[PDB]
């Protein structure tokens, strides 16, 4: 039959899917990377405790996990996404780390003392309307969104629910990589029964604001009917590299590898989802993930601007040393 | 208080509204003109009879109603829209008649042949699923668009109604307009009973319909899709962008008394088919016989302006190049 049973994340990224080669940094993007690294290096650094309630009055020095989080990649994609303005960047970042402070999830983990936990966001994931699971051809985790499974009201606990789900994906980023493949299927599913806005705003500025250079790649499937037509329509007019990141009336086998997705898209995974076993492996994976992540960052001094190439991987010596 | 009840289309572009005047042409543009000017005004020019069913063996010369088609207006809408490439212009205008051709609308009216009537597409707009009426700040008609409302199984009929209301909507351009204004609302309309197609549509308006969206402002916007639009917005070219107005009060771009009052204008509209219906078909025919009376009077040659078409002056303020 071909089908593969399975019921939980892909810990690993197979030895099959090669890593993407890293575009090279020219001899200004080098320097101005270095800025970057000399401001949040500075041991006297204070940065703002929160976004929304941002005071000039109230600022407290970076935190062991927040280092930890100041990585090279961190830097690079604050750079590109702010077209290495270096002003720009520095302020995108420290917004940033200041909305992971009033958000609950600045610590790298609740064991660490996030306020963002996996109890606290699960019910959110019983119908399992987000899914980690496989990784494509360029190495990118997938995260599967169907919001035709949506199992709550509307509330905040779905944006925590989205921003806890898009920081386990980033958990099971492979050594090498940091951007991720969304796979979105629109449609209907009548056999998760429907519940009987703010959030959408709340979400789109976590997006555009602190996920910078996270998304890899967008293949959509069962689009509506007018949707598909205004996407079409407006297409032509969309950025080279943002259209080249869309993907849609294409084979998705094209872009993931068979073993790497589910039958319902072409693949060869029969995945059904139960949360009772699909829920606790997702979270101990990505446990032990950052458990790995930190102990690394602890070995190598614990200082800003580490590699996530270092960070979780396990050779002995340093691919990227800090300057 | 201060509504106005309305259940017909408005006829003519109020004197309160100033119709943008237009950007000269640069020497290098005018020539291109001239070229395709040149080009269509061959007596010996022969043109495919069908797009889908193109053919290099069966072409045949223009038909009166089609010169009176190939307009000033008409040249340089294509020539914008393949960026003043003059055999791209040349080519698509060449099939978009041949598509008029094979579609049933080459004519300008069932009354000279169009197989396309008002009656083959009336049931399509028995539930007021898309409406013509009024005019924005920059003189362009507005059509609004429904599809809450949408009141019949899919077919090839809800295409041929589609191009008919966009064909109307364009009857209604006032002299020196030639852009239209679409008013998209996704709100769902259970009052309205409920219940490839979408890929000929998308063909014909990217294909047919050169430089005719002149605004498209939308309402009522799903919540998911809403933030894919926001989410891709940041990477839309400038000037397309700018045609796409949400999240805006409508007012800022139509005036109060051009809006309908669901949307916060004044104009208190409920659709009752047996008297929009006819009426609106009336007026773009009366619009259709003016337009082509002046073409006759001017010695129904190709290159006519429509602003001298759609006018009532008696001297002609775009000659047509010996």
């Amino acid at each position: 039959k071909n089908l593969i049973n399975i019921d939980k994340p892909i810990k690993e990224l197979p030895a099959s899917i090669a890593i993407p080669k890293e575009k090279p940094l020219t001899g200004e993007q080098q320097k101005m990377y270095d800025e970057v690294l000399k401001h949040f290096s500075n041991p006297d650094l204070k940065v703002y405790t929160s976004e929304k309630n941002k005071s000039e009055d109230d600022l407290k020095p970076l935190e062991e996990e927040e280092k930890a989080w100041l990585t090279r990649e961190c830097f690079l994609r604050y750079l590109r996404a702010t077209k290495w303005v270096l002003k720009d960047c520095i302020d995108r970042i420290t917004m940033t780390l200041a909305w992971r402070r009033e958000f609950g999830i600045s610590h790298l983990g609740e064991e660490h003392g996030d306020k963002i936990t996996a109890d606290l966001v699960a019910v959110e994931n019983e119908s399992g309307k987000q899914v980690i699971l496989g990784y494509e051809n360029d190495a990118r985790p997938i995260l599967y969104l169907k919001p035709g499974r949506q199992n709550t009201k509307t509330s905040h606990r779905q944006v925590q629910h989205l921003v806890f789900m898009l920081e386990r994906v980033i958990d099971f980023m492979p050594a090498g990589q940091d951007s991720l493949a969304l796979l979105i299927d629109f449609k209907d599913y009548p056999d998760v029964p429907k519940v009987p806005i703010g959030v959408g705003k709340e979400v789109l500025h976590i997006l555009q604001t602190h996920y910078p250079e996270r998304l890899g790649k967008a293949l959509l499937t069962n689009i509506p009917w007018l949707a598909w037509t205004f996407l079409k329509l407006i297409h032509p007019f969309i950025d080279p590299l943002t259209r080249e990141k869309l993907v849609f009336d294409e084979p998705f086998v094209k872009y993931v590898p068979k073993n790497e997705l589910d039958s319902l898209y072409g693949g060869d995974l029969k995945f059904k989802y139960n949360h009772d076993v699909y829920w606790p492996a997702l979270v101990e994976t990505a446990r032990e993930k950052r458990d790995h992540y930190f102990k690394r960052f602890q070995s190598f001094g614990g200082i800003v601007g580490l590699s996530e190439v270092d960070l979780r991987g396990t050779h002995e010596k340093l691919l990227y040393p800090v300057k």
